[PDB]
């Protein structure tokens, strides 16, 4: 057999979605350069096919990342269908994903920095966090069963994205970073902190070798579409078997670098969100935990309690190397990037990177998220 | 289907066919061991148990074989489909457990596998390798039967009433104690999902003292079938904790080879471990003084924990050790095993105590007085 991948158009997406059953226009509304995004009116729907390296940001990269994601989105819909786009049909070797069409709503990141609140945005991903990260661990599955799971999500090109820009490169002086001049006095102070490195390198460890659920791996605000009653997360390609608490710090994080952005009475409603989605994270997971686990032990006073504690302890240290990460390394924020004018950008990055110093190495030392919270506002005060 | 199961004929049929008398020789009822005479071995695995177990032993030992040749068989041949390995005859030496029993001491020993700890546990780790590479070999060695007979023997049915348990009645009042226990069974619980979660590197699995043919001056580690990407530390905790399994079945001045063993296997591990990293870890974090401690540590408490466990469930659950089960009188064999638990459970609730394997020594001995 002959090879079956073929670039998609906009022509050749229309074309696709009614040989698959599903007069009509298509326009590409992609927002980079490695996926196409098609979007196809008249009911709507989503075609999104990965660039391969050739027809390219990037960063080489194979179009395995659509088996993963489509893999992870359908898995997610069984547990959470509310949470995330329905996917209607996915193919390997043409490396696409059909599915719902959210373009009516709008994604969080932006809302966000326009002064957007989302009340409803807490809540939506901790119970998102709780569920995913649960159904898919050894609490929930029998271990034969999980044990294939981990080998079906291996993911080695979209975890050595992880495993070099979250955990590694900002902390030396290293090729992929970036950061304004008047940011390097600072940045050395990182790269000289020997006691934050080793603590950096120990949660690099634990994202390398902790197979405990299968993750989102890639869970920021830029990664969830958004309305005032309507949450949906997108863009699972970085999942696989890693630390529960990974995904509920980046996401922790991107509320706090959005509050670093924002001004006074309005990082407010942020703190809420930071406050309400551990809250919610907590309760949704122990209540699966309590109807759901496998486990002879999980009843036992107080397992569950150390599970939690150590959950929160990765996600805190978490939470602080994507602070970081985001402040100086290769994938910027638009929050703090478009921060005006110019020196209070640099201010603001600069709280960026001593909130993450300080999450990291105190991560252990917290004993709820409003202790987290609390640290936070006299840092950035 | 091209398997068939060997008998001692086609042995040496297959041993000609490959270009390379005969006896069966396996002690136990799920593998054949041909022994052929310049000798060999090759061992199959028959067909409740994948014979898939007999690719993870052979590539396993193939492994060991490329950082510690002096310390496994040689590997001459293997094939997944006939569930075969051949590898080098080691008859002249015998089962480190049955020497130990004898009262051998094997001077050695420690020194030896503490290399082979140090060495396979770090050559197959992120430290060492690749991440992409070391992904690629978590896929190969996946384990889940065998891994599932470890999860459910080492690390859940004897802190249970499982049908699975075997024990004296005599024994029942500490075991009840044990069930009883809260705070050490969730410890226990921990520790099982570290070995159901943590993929550090390629470990043996089941590094007992029944698992290593040994002499006066050689040492040699086999039947590598639980070989899995699991805790760095859990090897290290059941071969010490075999060792103190010895000790318990000894008396007196006679335990004291043992508790030296059990000083100097942690000493060659961490040294040797250290050696390796220093060398030939990729890692940029490598260097920075206090990482490579730190990790050091959080194996030791690892290892510890996991003694404790290898300590309970070769005493109360389906698999004893002739150590304790040989043990006379009666009455004197009831009080080691009740010793082994009491141990075992201190191990694992203090395991993040200890500073150094002479406090976990200490700690014994002042148990077992
Ligand atoms: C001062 C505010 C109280 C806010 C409020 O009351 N509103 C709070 C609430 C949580 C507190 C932190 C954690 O406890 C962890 C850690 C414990 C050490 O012991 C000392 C350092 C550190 C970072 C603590 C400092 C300070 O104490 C904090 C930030
Ligand atoms: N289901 C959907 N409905 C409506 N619009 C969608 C959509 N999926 C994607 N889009 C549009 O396409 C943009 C790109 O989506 P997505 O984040 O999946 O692409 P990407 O994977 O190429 C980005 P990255 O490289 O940062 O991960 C979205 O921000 C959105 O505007
Ligand atoms: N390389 C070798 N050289 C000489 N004898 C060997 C040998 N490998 C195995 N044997 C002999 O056969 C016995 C069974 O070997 P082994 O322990 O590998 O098999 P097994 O896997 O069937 C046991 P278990 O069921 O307990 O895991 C050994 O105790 C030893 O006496
Ligand atoms: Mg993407
Ligand atoms: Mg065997």
């Amino acid at each position: 057999k002959t090879p079956l991948y073929e670039t998609l158009n906009e022509s050749s997406a229309v074309a696709l979605a009614v040989k698959l059953g599903l007069t009509l226009t298509c326009q590409e509304i992609g927002d980079g350069n490695l996926n196409y995004v098609f979007h196809i009116y008249d009911r709507a729907l989503i075609i999104k096919q990965a660039v391969p390296y050739a027809k390219v940001e990037s960063w080489p990269l194979t179009i395995d990342r659509a088996r993963i994601e489509s893999s992870a989105l359908i898995r997610q819909g069984e547990h959470v269908p509310h949470l995330v786009p329905r996917v209607f049909y996915s193919d390997t070797e043409m490396a696409v994903t059909v599915m719902e069409d959210l373009s009516h709503l709008k994604i969080a990141r932006k809302g966000l920095i326009e002064g957007e609140n989302y009340p409803h945005l807490s809540q939506h991903i901790g119970e998102f966090l709780g569920k995913t990260l649960f159904y898919s661990s050894d609490y929930a599955l029998e271990p034969k069963v999980k044990k294939q799971l981990v080998k079906q999500f291996t993911n080695p090109e979209l975890c050595d994205i992880t495993e070099r820009l979250v955990f590694t490169d900002p902390f030396f002086d290293h090729d992929t970073n970036d950061f304004e001049e008047e940011l390097r006095p600072f940045v050395e102070k990182l790269w000289n902190n020997d006691s934050v490195k080793i603590e950096a390198a120990k949660l690099k460890k634990s994202f390398l070798t902790s197979a405990e659920t299968l993750i989102h791996g890639d869970l920021h605000t830029g990664s969830i579409f958004a309305s005032e009653h309507e949450t949906k997360v997108i863009d699972p390609e970085f999942a696989f078997y890693g630390p529960i608490g990974f995904d509920v710090g980046q996401f922790i994080a991107n509320l706090f670098l959005n509050a670093l952005s924002r001004d006074g009475a309005d990082r407010e409603p942020l703190y809420e969100h930071v406050n309400q989605v551990w809250e919610t994270f907590e309760e949704t997971f122990s209540e699966a935990w309590q109807k759901d686990s496998l486990d002879v032990y999980a009843n036992i006073d107080g397992y569950l309690t150390d599970t939690l504690s150590h959950i929160f302890e990765e996600a805190i240290g978490f939470a602080g190397c994507e602070l970081i990460r985001r402040t100086i390394g290769l994938a910027h924020v638009a929050d703090l990037d478009t921060i005006v004018p110019f020196d209070k950008r640099i201010g603001r990055k600069r709280l960026a990177l001593e909130t993450g110093t300080a999450f990291i190495e105190k991560r252990s030392e917290f004993k709820t998220i409003t202790d987290v919270i609390e640290l936070f506002k006299l840092l950035v005060k």
